[PDB]
């Protein structure tokens, strides 16, 4: 069971990913292609590189080039500081290879939108949000129900369970309408294992908190993954 | 002095603009190409169509295809409703022809980011925000100073003044970093008059209020144009 | 019945076409955007501009940006001069708006290939080549049969006849294999009248003779259009 | 000294190259992505894979997706068969990684054109053609002189000499005019070692003879590489 990705493996992975992005017209500047864009969700997932990203095997891994992550604090009424973290502007391109996933997780503050740039995205999610604290929350459009998963979705071994709660399915393609994923909703997507290209999608969402706009913003955790193993990973990718 | 755009003029304008968008890989669906995307800022500006969009003359006009404008209310703490309008997710592509402008204006709630897809964008703005009400506002990164205007920027006749306060300049190109324009800041951009293609840019910003997420969101005006004439226009484009 | 295209009409037509080209990644340099790229096939066809290129009306018109047209004479054996004209390298992008056609014609020397860049191309042609002279010609792969025309192909009024001989149909899309159109074959294509974007296609073919590589190449006519009217046009477009 | 490329190495190499192609809008169909597109020029060059394609090391290797290679025999006068091989239509996209080369070689029949799709191409060539046989050859535009090589062009070890005769230099970029390379001219290009993306270029040339349009076309060799070692390779790539 591999426990890390080699330097060559990582660089080629993010270097191909970077060029594929620019071609697809995304402003990926070298500053952004770094030892953090490449993500492996868990020590169990480093086996993704035992056969390669073109192996078509079910693993939790991806690359994320972030071009923007504006807090949007400036100009906001002082009385809005308490809730300023539920706002903000994040823009990032994500690259997922055939068969690979972006593990089941939900965000307390972040609300995301998806725009397929290349390939097809099989989105999985829970139509019901999670009750984060006894506090009262607003409603409006919520998350619709969606469709039944298509047959044959191979899930990473040992993470089979983390997908249970994500009953709703959705197939987003290039050209489709923008898809909104409200905070507090369990989501996860994958690139069809039999894809001919890597899934590529522009994520326009609210601020991305990653472990100072405001003092109370200091190291906030906004990523909550079902499978605990995934949590010990998103933090960084072990590169030899 | 023409006082409206003919049906053919408008359709060709938005239909070229629509195709140009899809080619540049923006998800412009026909639903979005409507009698509203095409905007003429003021009765004084319908003269843009006397010689055409490729006349290279200084006029205030543009097309905006909006793919997303999510309120981001769902999942927000009830106690955040008062400030929920300062958040939200808007995604739109804008097309500005050579010599044309997006008139001087500022938003009280909206914070924008720019990503040049095609061409070059000559951004003009005021380094100081405006004092909207006696209420207290937050700070953090603010707006940097920028550079002096390049010589020879022809401004639309009769609107010469509205650009005065926008002393800071900036030339954003394809590939450059995401450019953030904080709310309360006077902004305005143009496509260089001697351009060979239309300027095209992806605007990722906070919710765009246009004349119901929450009761108090009912018909909110978040667009404040310097030149009053521009105001009586953004509302709609007179098409014969 | 309009008998010419105005300067603004022409410029806007080729200027939108030019930018759409670069966006689709075709090397359209300004030298190429000239008073010749825009083509109207016959005086009967200037009525295309009566309602516009977005009229969706059946007319023979198009724009052709030629990036290459190499004779490929250098390095060729002296003994090959007689047949050097059937060789050469031409590279051009073509833009056809919804409902418009590229009139029925055949080339004696030129053999073309099509690559759909944007939109869909409805190709019409004759499965049998024409007997040009009593001279003996070679064979090999020839032109396959193809399919029946789909219902509802509106043809330009008065040119209805010139399409008779082109019984074979073919719908080429972006991604499809390269389609080869051998010389001596009657062809003509159009952009589906109900298209949402202009048809755009990369034509890679042999040398394009337009009214000196070799003395005998001096002003050669390699374009032979069925409808006589089309012939007196391809020469130039009447611009006011 | 590695003497072959592993299955995974090969696949990932061509799989990334294939998707990069489609993104840049080239019609790369799966049939085209095969155990031949990936090319290693010589057993001395398999060490390219010891550190990877992103090693930035000087090696002779590349991938070539061929979409068209029409003989253009059909419709040609019987009396033209002797010279039909100097004609034809080849269309292919080529992918060269940072620091890698396309070894010095010349073609007796083929004449090529280059169009940079992505990156920058540093083309090297000899301004004088080679005298292939006592036969007489035609002339017209020939090959201009060009420029001095830029300092610091690292050449693959052991092949340093094969570049000597290619004294003329040229830097072709996206948007530049079509570049024509006449047959009988020694050429070779590379992607700048410090490139951020792989060089990608559309090669539109005459028929590409690879070891039956006409009987005398049977297995013709039109590729003549300076370094002998390169010749024993282009034939096939050793994959474990
Ligand atoms: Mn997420
Ligand atoms: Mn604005
Ligand atoms: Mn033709
Ligand atoms: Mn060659």
């Amino acid at each position: 069971a591999r426990t890390s990705v080699t330097r060559r493996e990582y660089d080629e992975w993010l270097n191909e990913a970077a060029a594929l992005g620019r071609a697809l017209r995304y402003p990926v500047r070298p500053e952004m292609v770094n030892d953090s864009a490449g993500i492996v969700f868990g020590e169990d997932q480093y086996d993704a590189f035992e056969n390669g990203l073109w192996s078509r095997e079910p693993y939790e891994a991806m690359v994320i080039f972030e071009s923007l992550n504006e807090p949007a604090v400036d100009g906001l009424p002082a009385a809005g500081a308490p809730f300023a973290e539920y706002s903000g502007l994040c823009d990032k391109l994500m690259i997922v290879h055939p068969g690979k996933f972006c593990p089941p997780h939900y965000h307390q503050r972040k609300t995301e939108s998806y725009e397929v740039v290349l390939g097809e995205m099989e989105l999985f999610y829970s139509p019901k949000p999670v009750q984060v604290g006894e506090e009262e929350v607003l409603s409006f459009t919520g998350m619709h129900e969606g469709s039944p998963w298509p047959d044959g979705v191979a899930l990473p071994i040992g993470r089979e369970e983390s997908y249970a709660a994500l009953t709703s399915y959705r197939r987003l393609r290039v050209g489709d309408p923008k898809f909104v994923m409200h905070r507090k909703h369990l989501h996860a997507f994958r690139c069809p294992a039999d894809s001919d290209v890597p899934l590529v999608v522009r994520e326009v969402s609210t601020y991305s908190h990653e472990p100072a706009p405001l003092p109370d913003w200091a190291g906030l955790h906004d990523n909550s993954f079902v499978a605990a193993a995934a949590n010990s990973g998103r933090l960084r990718t072990a590169i030899q």
